């Protein structure tokens, strides 16, 4: 077995740069971490949903890391401290522990985030108060059996040493290197799927407006006006029978449709509309110069407005029409929200004047704030990957090759980098959560 102090190298200053950063570091990383932990269980709105159950359980994961890793760190490399060869597996089995806790933390937060994107409906029956903390126990669980195993009965005996932690063989880093590289893969695999969720809610056509404002519906509805419609807003006849309507259906999509029509059917005869709503704006004297100079979001604005009313009835919007050809988009927002069409509809026209005044998709964006998590989460999981990817690929060098003391060096400032991240994250929390930053305004006083 190879000695205690083999593994403690400081090369002069390097003793007391560790003891300058790595002590402020890990002191301020504690310091956020119970900035975050209590102000989780402070606000009422954020204790309840199981997405912070998560956040709070990366800082409790984190908060004890800031601690177990810093002062052992510090005492075995700048003061070359050993408490004891049994207490020693119990320190580094606590790091160990607290650090694979964080991974597995995020992994949860990412399962999390999965399910609510992809099955948003049946998110909240998928996961519940209590089925969060079940899957948190049995993460914390796992973490403790692979991080303490060396205290129990694995270390190096006939097997050879790390030549990076005293006391661990090869074929245990290996298998928590391996374990470690299982719960990034899964995290990748299933925040790659996260990204592509999220964008399809923030993804935004004419369709997708029309489809909240509108109303789609595959079944024969009324619209406020009284009359029979279909999908999105498409008026099959004035009449006050639903046989005529069923019949005007049937002839509009020419299939035995019986009162119901299929999606594909919905945005066919949407397009159909909207072909023949754009050939009514270009055959409209006022309004043709008007769609001219509107953009892809601005046009479909305006679109919105002849879906509403008609080409008749926009065409008389002339001193709103003005200031749409001008580009004064400010002057636009105040005069369309002096109108009937605002006063009538003011749901609708709010949305329709920040469409022409942002020229974003901004105002019809589904789940913003539950999409903003989501974004908030894939930074924490670069920092993440960024921090670990050095450390990682040491520990994975040292099993393949025999690594002298320059390597050696270069693996305890790579391990600071661990601090730096469980520092770090509580900040992108700080400033990206939204109901965070909401809650810091009252809670801390
Ligand atoms: C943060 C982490 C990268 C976690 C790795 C988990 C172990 C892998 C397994 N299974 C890490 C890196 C370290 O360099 C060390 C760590 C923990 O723990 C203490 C107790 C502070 C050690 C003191 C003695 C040093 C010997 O050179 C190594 C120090």
């Amino acid at each position: 077995a190879p000695p205690m102090k083999d593994y403690m190298i400081l090369s002069g200053p390097q003793k007391t740069a560790v003891a300058v950063l790595c002590t402020l570091l890990g002191l301020l990383s504690a310091l956020e971490n119970v900035a975050v932990l209590y102000l989780i269980l402070s606000s009422h709105q954020l204790r309840r949903k199981p997405s912070y159950l998560f956040i709070g359980s990366l800082a409790l994961a984190d908060f004890l890391a800031s601690v177990v890793f810093a002062c052992s760190f510090v005492n075995f490399h700048v003061f070359h401290g050993v408490d004891s060869k049994a207490v020693f597996l119990l320190k580094i089995g606590s790091v160990t522990m607290t650090f694979t806790a964080s991974v597995g933390s995020l992994l949860l937060a990412a399962i999390d985030r999965y399910l609510c994107l992809r099955y948003p409906p049946s998110y909240k029956a998928l996961l519940t108060r209590g089925r969060a903390l079940v899957l948190l126990g049995i993460m914390w669980v796992l973490s403790a059996l692979v991080s303490y195993l060396p205290l129990m009965g694995w270390t190096c005996c006939p097997r050879p040493c790390s030549e990076l932690f005293p006391l661990i063989p090869n074929d245990y880093l290996l298998s928590w290197l391996l374990f470690i590289a299982f719960l990034f893969s899964g995290i990748i695999y299933t925040y790659a799927h996260v990204l592509w969720k999220a964008h399809q809610h923030v993804a935004s056509n004419i369709f997708e407006m029309l489809r909240i404002d509108e109303g789609l519906r595959l079944k024969i509805y009324k619209d406020t006006e009284g009359y029979y419609t279909i999908g999105i807003g498409h008026l099959l006849t004035k009449s006050p029978s639903l046989n005529a309507a069923k019949s005007e259906l049937d002839k509009a999509i020419g299939r035995n449709t019986n009162g119901v029509i299929t999606k594909d059917e919905a945005e066919k005869l949407f397009n159909q509309d909207v072909d023949a709503a754009v050939r009514g704006i270009l055959r409209n004297a006022k309004l043709k110069p008007v769609y001219d100079s509107l953009d892809a979001v601005r046009r479909a604005a305006l679109i919105n407005m002849v879906f509403q009313m008609g080409e008749t009835g926009v065409a008389g919007f002339t001193n709103s029409l003005r200031m749409l050809q001008q580009k004064r988009w400010d002057e636009a927002a105040v005069n369309l929200a002096k109108s009937r069409w605002y006063n009538q509809t003011p749901n609708r026209a709010k949305r329709v004047i920040t469409t022409f005044r942002t020229g974003t998709w901004d105002a019809y964006a589904r789940m913003r704030l539950d999409v903003e998590l989501a974004k908030t989460l894939g930074l924490v999981l670069a920092v993440l990957l960024i921090c670990w990817f050095p450390v990682l690929a040491l520990m994975a060098h040292s099993l393949a090759t025999t690594l002298s003391d320059q390597v050696k060096k270069a693996f305890a400032f790579c391990s600071m980098l661990c601090l730096i991240n469980s520092m770090v994250n509580p900040v992108i929390y700080a400033l990206r959560s939204e109901e965070i930053r909401s809650s810091a305004h009252h809670c801390l006083a």
